[PDB]
């Protein structure tokens, strides 16, 4: 045997060449895109192998096979449909359903601190598969979606112990939205603006803002498969100049010694809106959500990115702390670590499945986005993805993972 | 071909006999337990052609045919390791030693506030797993009885969402945990108790089982209810416990008070009536085996693994495996849910119901609380657990460093 | 000279003989009533002399004299000017505008939560005035039994200070106002009531008074005491009023569960006993007469005014004034206080016990609330009381503006 | 006749001729002293009269006459024993024993987290008296300057109240006392800080004076203001405090950032700056003698006791009186309120601005403090002194037992 040639004739059918536009065609349905930095060498070597003629083109059985020998073990699993999402076309479809009718729902505010209309989601499973609807390729600032990101990043480089000796990892309590600390004189988690502050303290002291900013944008490159990342200054600047509850609260935490030794507060609030104002798509996002999905791997590389200690970490605190006031009522009925932003982001984790990004900038009256709430509701709604569903008994509930 | 076509001639050897304390040994090493109600008729037929013949006493493949052929798929998947944990003996040698290292954790307080859980050694200390196929495992002081005290508030949770829906009963109880200083407080800005898992929740969960009806059926209903999740199993009623509860209960009472006040139980309900049957509930009692299939039923998805009846529906089970996650251990609720991340519910009693969803059910006991009421002995056991498996509820099922994963086997 | 002898001289005219009717009327305008407790032994001496013969009936200057003599020392003080407030013809008509301006205050709600405060009509209204000189005036429905209620926290509290003491009553509850909302919270940090004026505090009061003794002497040793403090004035009970309170209070049985169970009662408390001894105390019936003459005693150091008779210690006066001016008036008593500035309780059948101390009691009743909880014309009462005079706490008395100064000439 | 002879009367003994130090002692005696500036007339005179006059020296009936007819009212009253304290020559040997007694408590601990305040040694201690009508007396370190600190909340308020009156002034700021644990919570629920007497109040109420100014009028707006109130005497500022306290502030900060997010200022305020000029009123500094006279003018219905002149209104007055009855003693308060009665404010320096309403205005100082920020032996003078005279907001004038009264003999 040969696993180069039983693939072949898998897609060969019995006829005796198989031609490349319809090996990537049967690609593209497995869900990976062409472009998957994974399928680089086999990529080359059929750009390479159209330049030699013109007149077809199909490929031989030993064509094919040193067009693929080098990435063939990802291709196979592909195409024997052992992905995480087998049919995977079928899911799309069901996202698809659950994009346009969630795009019913017109209501909330956009922040003002613009297009109301805007809406995309898109999905990055554990495997690479990809799809998208709407406007998914549009940038758009994490905002607060970056919380559990740098959260991650700070776990990764100092670990637990030291991360958690400046932050809880417990909710407020739904009226102590407004308290700044918890009894420890922490604050109460990573994912509020006063826990959020904290840790960024923490991320590479020792080297000035410049630098700081440029490990973080690296760190967020690698969770992203190097997609789109960038930086509003327009949003960095009118976070500068309206942020006086960061302002009220950094000199809080300076009075109660709440930062590690030597940091200079109102500059770790300059980083703090830089951070902020990052720029990302949903494309871009949902590998960053797969990586969180994917225990810290990002799926469209296969680079290790992050510890399982960080991710596990990062996860937990986003089911408990990650959706503002609607935290509790989001954990119990969504089950899923997510993370809202003001622009309208939700960075969406299904762990050992996949990961999303929804985006549409009306927000309901907690801060949330009005669409991206109402598609979460409605995926759990009919997957058992659910953090509590069984894998097992699931009633009316569809499992994307079976056959 | 057939099924047992092929069973038999599996552990047959090649030979053509199976003495019947090998296929008992092959069968015990599954981590079944030959008790287990689905092998009944298999062990019927055992039993019996052990009295038909007792010369060999080996099996034929046409002999064994007809003892295994009405149990036959519970069998194949059985020893084709398809359960849960295929090897369940290198599992259950990790549970020992993880029972054995919390053994040594001398400390704690046993609830002494009345005499009926005074009574309970502090030396006791027992651990029990059903995982969601049925096999067992126990270590310890595993059949003594104890009572389920608040273990029994997810349970009844579970009875009242599957009987009247998540809608309902959540127009009388919240859904997220206190904040942990409104742990104090007995309801929420909606005027609701916060969520199931405290005593203001569970007396008005409480509340909401069997309406319309005296205390003896509500009891009885609850009791044919915890029967079912238990594969009956033990599952009984201290009535020294009660005795005791009801007359030391003065917080309940101050809770009872509050909630008619603030009209939080539905219309018609007898206040003081519903706290005796809310101090009878606390006083029903389990052993470590008994409860570990209660946990168990949770862990897959409402079926009891034991005897693989429907108890729960799904959506019971999801709602009760939700809010053990965030109000199920006090006020160590926040830490446990983060470094532990298992559905758990403590009692004062010392146990720890504990749900590995779609893995296993546990039951751990030792009477010395914590200073927070927990049983320290199963706070210990419950992080070593964790530190060694990828069970946390966000650990990935791939990428798991160190950990193990019992899972799988390569 | 001779103190009865020039008083019939002032009040003579240079007349030979005085009118006795020329005398009452002449006395009314002091503002003591003829039925004062301390003015009895000449009442009586002026009903024996209207018996021999019924002729005249004017007064020697004997006549007169022994009439008067052994109330003299009081008639004096009060013939010459000497009261409290001298001039209280002109007060009583302030007093009269006062109420009559707050009559046009329609709002508020009558309590329903018992048939028994629900039955009262929503345009009763009255206030009364004792002075600690004793001193009398009323307007409006003065004279019409209500139940005391919440009114009862500082008389109960006052009692417990006079039996036993500031630092064993405070071992078992607060001083100070809760914080506006601490206002459901039972207990403060040190596991005590915040004070003795919220629910949690009253109870546990209530649970000091006659420890050993069975319920109903207890009630027969305040009901003794009330009868002091209001000069042996009306005072009754409501047992409808008690029974109707004994099967409505949830929130009161809730109380008194979470105070068992955190040890908040001295030991040997029955507490189911003590919440049925809290809801007697709380039927107790007053009018607005006799209970200004009871916030008289309180504005007198303990004194009441019109028997003369020590009460209640200046040490329990002084607790009791103090709590009602942080505590009085429910999640009100911040705003009452920094407006107001003085003592006062208020409770649900509508009556405000009124406290200016060192000048007068009252005692107004409007059943009608407001949101808070407190008479809707009680409240605008006692703001254009203090609007109009020097009476709130931290008045100058030398140099206060327009208000008017009732204790000067 | 008229006053200057009948003065020439009581000091003249019998003699015809008065010695002129014997005229002084009896005039020191009565607590007035000779630098009263209600008296430079009379004594100008009298200094220049021992130039003409070098032939005795006593002063005869003429003499005597045009040096006291031009303040005779002032030492009619002052020799006629009718100030607001008779005895005074008795009350404050009282002080001095309750200055010595209150020396002997070892505790507390001076402020030290600027070094501006550990420099103070901790037996540093004095307490400064000024009656209502210019009697004075002081014991121990009265003459030592420190900063107000946050004594200043009560006149920075009284002065924001004077100017814009109360309903504007609480428009961003409340009335009540948060709760004593809602020390920690810079807002109650309607976004107003809860009181003047805590620092996020006190800040809003530094947004409200001068408006529209720069900061050096602003301050020297507020001086001016505490100068008519000390009568003149020493009022001053601490530059060194100043630039430790805008060094130290992050919670100030803190506050002002939450304030500002909460639109808690008036439209067109600069916050950091209001946070600098809160900074400099909190640095001004005083004796305890200059102090004790702000103190009585508090006392006094707004009029200065040595100067005569009205400097805030009787609104002004009463609401700060109000207010640091309630709120002026951080988390103390409500015992305080309880225990002491009185109008006081503390400082971390060691201060406490003390008033008796009618009576007198105190202030006194060491800098140790206990655990809740106040001095030591402020906080026990004040005990004593209400345990020993009928001060207290609530005692009775007529019935209060044992207590001392220096409003009578
Ligand atoms: O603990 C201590 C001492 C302390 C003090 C300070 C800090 N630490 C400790 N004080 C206590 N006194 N009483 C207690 N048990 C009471 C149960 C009866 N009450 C309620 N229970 N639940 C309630 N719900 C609501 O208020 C609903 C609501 C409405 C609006 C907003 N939020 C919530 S009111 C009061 C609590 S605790
Ligand atoms: O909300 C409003 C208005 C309101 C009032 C009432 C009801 N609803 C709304 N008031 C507010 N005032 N200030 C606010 N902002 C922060 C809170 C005060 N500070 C703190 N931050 N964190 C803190 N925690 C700790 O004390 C730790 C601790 C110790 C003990 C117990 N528990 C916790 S104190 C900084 C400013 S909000």
């Amino acid at each position: 045997p040969s696993l180069e040639d039983l693939l072949f004739y898998t897609i060969a059918e019995g006829q005796e060449k198989i031609p490349v536009h319809k090996f990537i065609t049967a690609l593209k349905s497995t869900g990976l895109r062409t472009s998957d930095p994974r399928l680089k060498e086999c990529m080359d070597m059929l750009r390479l192998t159209l330049q030699t003629t013109s007149d077809g083109v199909m490929l031989d059985k030993d064509l094919f096979k040193k067009c693929v020998q080098s990435n063939i073990v990802l291709l196979t699993q592909a195409f024997r449909r052992k992905f995480v999402i087998p049919d995977f076309m079928s899911f799309t479809s069901h996202i698809d359903e659950l994009y346009e009718s969630a795009k019913k729902q017109s209501g909330g505010k956009v922040a003002d601190y613009f297009s109301p209309d805007l809406w995309g989601v898109s999905v990055c499973t554990v495997d690479g598969q990809r799809h998208s609807t709407g406007d998914t390729k549009v940038p758009f600032c994490l905002q607060s979606c970056v919380k559990p990101l740098k959260y991650a990043i700070a776990v990764n480089d100092l670990g637990t112990e030291y991360v958690h000796r400046y932050v809880g990892k417990e909710p407020s309590g739904l009226r102590f939205n407004k308290l700044f600390l918890n009894e420890d004189d922490k604050p109460h988690n990573p994912m509020v603006n006063a826990g959020a502050i904290v840790v960024t303290s923490l991320i590479k002291q020792g080297v000035n803002n410049a630098e700081k900013f440029d490990y973080v944008m690296q760190f967020l490159n690698k969770m992203a498969g190097n997609e789109y990342v960038g930086f509003s200054n327009a949003t960095f600047q009118s976070e500068r100049e309206s942020g006086d509850r960061n302002f009220a609260i950094g000199y809080y935490l300076k009075e109660k010694k709440c930062f590690p030794e030597g940091t200079d507060m109102v500059g770790i609030l300059d980083f703090y809106f830089q951070l902020c104002s990052i720029e990302v798509t949903c494309e871009s996002a949902s590998v960053m959500a797969a990586t969180l999905a994917n225990g810290g791997f990002c799926p469209i590389t296969g680079e290790r990115v992050l510890s399982p200690e960080a991710v596990r970490n990062t996860l937990s605190l986003m089911h408990s702390c990650g959706m503002y006031d609607f935290s509790g009522q989001f954990a119990f009925h969504v089950g899923l670590p997510a993370k809202s932003g003001v622009a309208g982001g939700i960075l969406l984790v299904v762990p050992n499945v996949m990961g999303m990004m929804c985006w549409s900038p009306p927000l309901d009256k907690m801060g949330n986005s009005v669409k991206g709430i109402h598609f979460c509701h409605d995926l759990v709604s009919l997957c058992n993805f659910h953090n509590y569903d069984n894998l097992r008994h699931f009633a009316k509930k569809l499992d994307p993972r079976r056959e």
